[PDB]
């Protein structure tokens, strides 16, 4: 009962409403999405949405855990908090998807598979952001929460939709995220089929994927190796005002992908990956020695180091 | 006696491989037919090359070389470097066209081998060897400026093409060209078969490919147009070691290929004489896009299997 992830894998009820401390109350707007503090007329406004993809497991639990501490009264809440368990059978499951990878059916591309079951979830949690976006009166941010099987160069990375050659673009953000522990930014001004790019385009918010790090089942997570985006979210959650310490970017360097349609790499072969000059399939060659391959699968991409302008 | 242009000479041929003195008992030596080397001896200076009319239809910067070379034979220009002036294509600056069987712009980097046939292959590989050998006595700095003009008009009045390097791009070299007249350059991804890239690979030198403007016959060419290459370039000759005042890369626009339009079976969607690097709006594409790409060098005249144009992209440096 005191679980809201328990409640969301369940939905024992479907619209009911949890009292919370400070006059709070929890809503569950739809099975596993529960807003908190909704009300709360010019505060900042974040979505964390966890679960896309069932098996990524740290940051439910980490999601769970803070909203423990808010019903507890152990952590204060001064931002409009909207919570959604993505993929429901998914996670229930313990799998990456069912029938299609969720996270390849938003923008509006589940309208191509509207008989699965996923597509038609993904349609409604597009609709419940756009509609808790709508209703923002300061800052709009989305955390799209996930881990990864594969390893990668930069254990915590994080996937920056950079829209409008950034006219609304926060250094701070990146400073945030710098210090939350992400060692590397992918920017991508291309549309994508992604939670974060639904947000970042539809509903005009700060959004951003985030591949907190290794893929384990419930109960195999060391939630120490998650401290960082850990204590990040609590803290803005707790004091969305508190300022950022800028952002050295000499320790956070962003990468953007050059080109896709990228076999010769072995199976485990890690993300960010440096392709040396002259390597065939990095037909597609390696030039530079500053190119890297990320998520490959035989289908990837190559991606190179990118500057702000 | 002889001429007092060194371009008339070379297409006159009243000798070949002549020395003539120069002031300050410097000398001129006629290496080759329209090659000629000054200062040569000069131990520890900079070395540069100076070629032009690879393309016999781009006179512009022909009258702007030998101009200088008439000035320095004068007493009217100091010479301080070791210089290779180069009047490259011979036969089809004599004719006025761009070039007689194949673009020798096409044959260098050895792809002369290809065509052995050819005259203009031949020239070629001897322009190579003349090149080497005088870059390899070098043992300051080595420049190569190819000098070129066009028909075809541009958004960049005057650029510049960076060869592909396999040290990075020097920055002090695009700063000179940022305060010489040039608005833009363009960096080779890939190998090409052209001067600049042979030099600056072969002999491992600083060598560029530079628009400097319109394509015109001898005698209508506005040498007023040309002044800022011209100083530029009469200024390195005469004092090679003065500074340039850095680069701000903010002013000096950098693009590199995205990619080719491959032409098979076709229409064009722009007036047949748009200018190189016209900027390509989000929308139109072929058949991605962000109001950044621009079209470069577009022939849709070919038709074949090949590319009809390249698709450039804004180009970043490191720092
Ligand atoms: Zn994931
Ligand atoms: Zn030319």
């Amino acid at each position: 009962s005191p679980s809201f992830l328990q409640h969301a894998l369940s939905s024992s009820d479907t619209r009911a409403e949890w009292p919370l401390p400070g006059g709070l109350a929890a809503r569950w707007l739809a099975p596993g999405c529960v807003e908190l503090n909704g009300d709360a007329r010019g505060a900042d406004s974040v979505l964390l949405s966890c679960g896309v993809h069932g098996n990524e497991t740290a940051p439910i639990e980490v999601v769970d855990g803070m909203l423990t501490d808010i019903a507890a009264g152990q952590l204060a809440l001064n931002c409009r908090l909207l919570v959604m368990f993505a993929n429901l059978d998914a996670i229930r499951q313990g799998v990456r998807y069912g029938n299609y990878d969720m996270n390849r059916l938003f923008n509006g591309a589940h309208a191509r598979h509207p008989e699965l079951p996923e597509s038609v979830r993904a349609a409604e949690l597009e609709t419940l952001a756009a509609e808790f976006f709508a209703g923002a009166r300061a800052r709009k941010l989305h955390y799209d929460l996930h881990t990864a099987i594969r390893g990668s160069v930069f254990e915590k990375f994080a996937i920056y939709p950079f829209l409008h050659d950034g006219r609304t673009h926060k250094r701070e953000q990146l400073a945030w995220l710098q210090r939350c522990g992400i060692e590397a930014v992918l920017l991508h001004t291309q549309p994508a089929n992604t939670f974060s790019y639904f947000t970042s385009q539809y509903c005009e918010a700060d959004a951003f994927t985030l591949e907190l790090g290794k893929a384990r089942p419930f109960g195999q997570n060391d939630l120490s190796r998650f401290s960082g985006i850990d204590g990040a979210l609590r803290g803005l959650l707790s004091n969305p005002q508190a300022n950022v310490p800028d952002l050295d970017e000499d320790k956070l360097p962003l990468f953007r992908a050059k080109y896709d349609l990228v076999l010769n790499l072995a199976d485990s072969v890690e993300n960010f990956t440096l392709l040396p000059d002259g390597m065939l399939i990095a037909r597609y060659q390696a030039t530079g020695g500053e190119e890297r391959i990320l998520f490959p699968n035989p289908a990837g991409i190559v991606v190179e180091p990118a500057r702000l302008p």
